[PDB]
């Protein structure tokens, strides 16, 4: 029942491969659902055409910011921000999809895909979905990042949408 959603990824216009995530809509279901419905664009606005702003090796690959493309934007279905739904799943090990936030109750659209095991944020992010397929492609694009974030190449969304 768990919706499945994929990202085309492209490194400055090349095509690099497909990541597919499956969402926990049983257990986040309105966390679950403002990731989908930016993914299918279904809405009107969304992920494609975006770029993975901030990758740092041997922790995570970090993006969703498309208004300003570059950390500080974003905004959700629900409106600007929308509540931490729960913490009911924890930051395991890689491949881990999770909300970035600015704080308490701040959620927007940015997310962040786990290169590692990153216990110390659990409890403060909110786990909702994990990779499927293409953990592989997740691990070529850390080889673009570097210790501070920056990429060396633009990261992009060339397309995404939902598979099941």
């Amino acid at each position: 029942v768990n919706p499945t959603v994929f990202f085309d990824i492209a490194v400055d216009g090349e095509p690099l491969g497909r990541v597919s995530f499956e969402l926990f809509a049983d257990k986040v279901p309105k966390t679950a659902e403002n990731f989908r419905a930016l993914s299918t664009g279904e809405k009107g606005f969304g992920y494609k055409g975006s770029c993975f702003h901030r990758i740092i090796p041997g922790f995570m690959c970090q993006g969703g910011d498309f208004t300003r493309h570059n950390g500080t934007g974003g905004k959700s279905i629900y409106g600007e921000k929308f509540e931490d739904e729960n913490f009911i799943l924890k930051h395991t090990g890689p491949g881990i999809l999770s909300m970035a936030n600015a704080g308490p109750n701040t959620n927007g659209s940015q997310f962040f895909i786990c290169t590692a095991k990153t216990e110390w944020l659990d409890g403060k992010h909110v786990v909702f979905g994990k990779v499927k397929e293409g953990m592989n492609i997740v691990e070529a694009m850390e080889r673009f990042g570097s210790r501070n974030g920056k990429t060396s190449k633009k990261i992009t969304i060339a397309d995404c949408g939902q598979l099941e």
